[PDB]
DNA sequence: TAGTAGAAGTAATAGTAGGGCCTGTGGATTTGTGGATAAGT
């Protein structure tokens, strides 16, 4: 969890490079869950619901964006806290981003505020002026430019 | 053949006629009072 623009999907796509690149066998999804919501809700329209299960209880690492968008959702919120119950239980690996902490996530289930404090819960803060200069830096050189101190 | 469990929803107008009056200074205004003036005798 942290601010915004702070390097959330920065960080899970580093995660997911890193895994795909040391083991290429794994299944290594990424989305946000403005997408699993629409996924999930097309899929029971068009009797579609298997195969969102089969696509989303099976991956090998799950990566979530902004899990906020859940909040107010009653039945996506139940079907991510199953989806996560059978990847958790299958020994898979679940890394989810926020911008608020799960304590104060409003609209949200004792069971899915109590999985997620299971684990371990970062935080991301605004960065300082030496990081600053070294994120611009980086973003210079990456880009080719040269630009005084 | 006997048959299931289903969600997340917006940006919104134009709008009425209205009570006397108990009080109460301020100031015009419309005269009476007095003064100025022509005349005529
Ligand atoms: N050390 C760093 N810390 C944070 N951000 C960094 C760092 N180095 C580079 N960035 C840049 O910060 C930007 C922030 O975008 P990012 O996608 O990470 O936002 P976010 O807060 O995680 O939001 P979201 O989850 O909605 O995408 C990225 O473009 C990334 O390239
Ligand atoms: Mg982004």
């Amino acid at each position: 969890y942290g601010g915004v623009g702070l390097g959330k999907t920065h960080l899970m796509h580093a995660i997911g490079h890193y895994v795909i690149d040391h083991n290429p066998s794994a299944k290594v999804v990424y989305l946000s869950s403005e997408k699993f919501t629409n996924e999930f809700i097309n899929s029971i329209r068009d009797n579609k619901a298997v195969d969102f299960r089969n696509r989303y209880r099976n991956v090998d690492v799950l990566l979530i964006d902004d899990i906020q968008f859940l909040a107010g959702k009653e039945q996506t919120q139940e079907e991510f806290f199953h989806t996560f119950n059978t990847l958790h239980e299958e020994s898979k690996q679940i890394v989810i981003s926020s911008d608020r902490p799960p304590k104060e996530i409003p609209t949200l289930e004792d069971r899915l505020r109590s999985r997620f404090e299971w684990g371990l819960i970062t935080d991301i803060t605004p960065p300082d002026l030496e990081t600053r200069i070294a994120i611009l830096r980086k973003k210079a050189k990456a880009e080719g430019l040269d630009i005084p101190n």
